[PDB]
């Protein structure tokens, strides 16, 4: 199974999500492009997930294909919830300054590390 969380700060709405990360759970995320897409001002992304098991390629690309998605908006692309398992999926990408990826600590910086 996979939830979903979301929430506001400023303008950055954190996503909690809790699950897996695949093409199946990789989807809601797809969904929350086209909303996200044209939200209506310049809101900010805030990601991080707890129950980070699977956590495949599959939804790698749709958390990627948003980065440029997000950032078309007019604003900035954040995701947390690393591991010393999973960081290895953008460790190997060698695109993960694309992703730009913290741990947990990022909770701060997650918001976009512009505001507040």
């Amino acid at each position: 199974s996979l939830g979903i969380d979301m929430n506001v700060k400023e303008s950055v709405l954190c996503i909690r999500l809790t699950g897996e990360l695949d093409h199946h759970t990789a989807e809601t995320l797809k969904q929350k492009v086209t909303q996200s897409l044209e939200k209506d001002d310049i809101r900010h992304i805030v990601l991080n997930l707890e129950d980070l098991s699977f956590m495949d390629s599959s939804g790698l690309g749709v958390i990627l294909g948003r980065y440029k998605q997000i950032k078309q908006i007019g604003g900035e692309m954040v995701v947390c919830a690393i591991s010393p398992a999973v960081k290895r999926l953008f460790d190997m990408s060698g695109l993960f300054k694309i992703i730009r990826f913290e741990q947990s600590e990022q909770q701060a910086l997650l918001t976009l590390g512009v505001a507040s």
